Parts: C-alpha cells; structure tokens; sequence
C-alpha cells in the first residue's frame, strides 16, 4: 500500500466487433498500464475487458459487481467505467482459499 500524485489519464477509443460500435473511453494511465480497467460500450450495455494487471476476472469467480462492492461505486448507470491499481484482500482470500 502506498500513495502517490503522478496518476494521469488518457482515453482510448475501441471498436466494439460485437456490434460493431466505436466509442472512447478515458481511464487512469496507471490502472491501465498497472492494473485492470473495464469500459462499457453505449450501444449493448456491457463492460469489456482492455487491459487486465490485476487478473481479478481471471479467477473465474468474481462478478463485476463484486469488483464494485470493494471500491464503493454504488452507481452503475452512471459512468459504465471503473479503474483498479490495487485489488483488495478481502477479493484476492476468495480466490487463494481452494489452496493453501
Ligand atoms: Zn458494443
């Protein structure tokens, strides 16, 4: 855990080949470069994955809403976007308890 003030952003526009939808999202560099980011398209209601660190849905057993109930984002409707740079405890336990 540590804190820092050299957290920029930058926005990226990808083209949705599910229904062939282009939009452009802005995201934390840092979550980005060093972490997960999901961004949701406005055309098919979905959030896709662009750049994953974190390995969070890489587990096969967290939901995108689990993702949101650990950082506070009550809204959904909201921005469709959300930025990880560091993942929780209570998460990654779910995850690393099968084996020990
Ligand atoms: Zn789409």
């Amino acid at each position: 855990g540590s804190h820092m003030v050299d957290k920029p952003k930058m926005m990226i526009a990808f083209t949705c080949k599910k229904c062939n939808t282009r939009s452009s999202h802005t995201m934390s560099k840092q979550a980005y470069e060093k972490g997960t980011v999901l961004i949701s398209c406005p055309h098919c209601k979905v959030r896709h994955l662009i750049a994953d660190h974190l390995k969070i849905f890489h587990d096969h057993h967290v939901t995108v809403e689990q993702l949101m109930k650990a950082n506070g984002e009550q809204v959904s409707q909201d921005v469709g976007d959300l930025e990880f740079e560091d993942i929780p405890d209570s998460l990654k336990d779910v995850l690393g308890k099968y084996a020990k």
